[PDB]
């Protein structure tokens, strides 16, 4: 028994974390095979970030002007190329704790750990979302940069996330492995402003889920809906619309629990149209969406890394 | 900015994770040097958990009878002793990646990492917080005996909780890492209750100081409370007593936000009466307690 918010195991990444130096800019770069990925912004001045051209600041810089530091080792940058808004930087030594891995961009919805780092240096892990509005709600400080989100699947860590900036609203914007940012965000200090945010309809669910499978049924109630009078209900409620691909992806809680999935859609109908009433659900005084249905079955199966 | 639930980075605790077994038992061990340590509760069967004599059922044990696994080598038990409720089974390889470590144990209120395991393999990683009544609010299912809680700080782990048991109300009991329980707890299957849990006032105000420091303010009021006025009203709410060793652990964060630890207590009084009206306070519709003053200040400054 018991719910929490649950990252994934942070060793195999803990070990991929340096320290990339660039001028006076430190932040986080990760290291896997000969190469060190980190945000293209760590060659900009302040000055510079107001109105970058990458390819006219990276031609300028060499080798030796990139400073990367594993733990108290000083690796060799012997190489470095832009992917977007990635910058690689070539090393001479492999990393030897390189982890099975994929770089996967994910979908808004989807949920993924951060392992938090400020100077090459893990400091704490976190479970999050990537938000309908392609920020994530994480913590983050200056340094935090390079930091980045993933999944463990098997023995294979997914590389989904690299954390490049935090907007006017505390939340945070950031890119895949391959350098494309999540959302309509560019690496620039200019006016730049998270969208309105929706709720994620399916993973909310599922949070109602795992609440029954936890003992809390006090939601429920006899009745039914359409997929498309839920629709209804839910965008009033700036709720994501909610597809057949989600009525089958939570077809097993579906059958675990015994409750239908539009069974559960005219609770959530209820919880949204008359709220909790004094009452929680799972420890929450709100509807929960950072739990996805993959991450429900995980944790009420304990699926192992 | 932002404030989340932050546990530390699993990795130097997840290289110290084996499978224990005994007879027909699995759960997990914390390999540290040469010695594993586990819940003594893996030499009972179903039937003995109800009144164990562990001295007896121990005695009758081999080195042999412990299957230690780490990863996929089975290590050799070269000896075993039992310290309170923990069961030590010293093995002939000593943990290549053992962290630097301190076994530590904690007071209620104090937060910690759990890595949660089944068969000596971490599953997820979760933070929580030693609850009043001595409980934790795990996510522990059959078989995560024997994983444990831990905080980092700087370089070395400091191993607080093994978890041990689940209650009947869903919460769970366990033990430090030298096996005494925290808590009235004893690793028997005989009817036990955790006592009336009650929230971490100290906590909620660390929070509260978390919110004003990302920008929420509107919780502030401008009345101040006396200890004494403040803890009459926070017992009506099932609220611990904030003592005087609280208010000084809360002077730094007065410090950094300008607002005095008993003004901070005059917003929380004003909080639990009205609620919070359809407002949030760092995304939350309930007061937090499972954050210290010194994860605020970790959290908010480094
Ligand atoms: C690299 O610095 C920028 C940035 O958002 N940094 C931060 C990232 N995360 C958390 C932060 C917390 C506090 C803080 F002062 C800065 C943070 C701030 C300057 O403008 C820009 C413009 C574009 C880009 Cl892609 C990055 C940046
Ligand atoms: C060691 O087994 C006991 C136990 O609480 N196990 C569990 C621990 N954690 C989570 C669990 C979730 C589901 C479940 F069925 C059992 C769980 C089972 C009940 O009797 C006792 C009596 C005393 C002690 Cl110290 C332990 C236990
Ligand atoms: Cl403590």
């Amino acid at each position: 028994s018991g719910f929490r918010k649950m990252a994934f195991p942070s060793g195999k990444v803990e070990g991929c974390m340096v320290q990339v130096t660039c001028g006076t800019t430190t932040l986080n770069g990760l290291w896997l095979d000969d190469v060190v990925y980190c945000p293209r912004h760590v060659i900009c001045t302040s000055e510079d970030m107001l109105n970058p051209n990458y390819e006219d600041l990276l031609i300028r810089k060499s080798n030796h002007n990139f400073l990367v530091q594993a733990g108290n080792v000083q690796l060799r940058v012997i190489g470095h190329s832009m992917q977007n808004c990635v910058l690689k930087l070539k090393v001479d030594t492999a990393n030897p704790k390189t982890p099975k891995y994929k770089f996967v961009r994910i979908q808004p919805g989807q949920t993924f750990s951060v392992l938090a780092c400020y100077n090459g240096s893990p400091s704490g892990v976190y479970q999050c979302a990537m938000r309908p509005n392609f920020t994530i709600k994480g913590s983050f400080l200056n340094g935090s940069c390079g930091s980045v989100g993933f999944n463990i699947d098997y023995d294979c860590v997914s590389f989904c996330y690299m954390h490049h900036m935090e907007l006017p609203t505390g939340v945070h914007a950031g890119t895949d492995l391959e350098g494309n940012f999540y959302g309509p965000f560019v690496d620039r200090q200019t006016a730049q402003a998270a969208g309105t945010d929706t709720t994620i309809t399916v993973n909310v669910l599922a949070w109602l889920y795992a609440a029954v499978i936890n003992g809390d049924r006090w939601f429920l109630n006899r009745f039914t809906t359409t997929l498309n009078d839920f629709n209804l209900v839910a965008m009033k409620y700036n709720y994501e619309p909610l597809t057949q691909d989600h009525v089958d992806i939570l077809g097993p809680l579906s059958a675990q629990t015994g409750i239908a999935v539009l069974d559960m859609c005219a609770s959530l109908k209820e919880l949204l149209q008359n709220g909790m009433n004094g009452r929680t659900i799972l420890g929450s005084a709100l509807l929960e969406d950072e739990f996805t249905p993959f991450d429900v079955v995980r944790q009420c199966s304990g699926v192992t890394f």
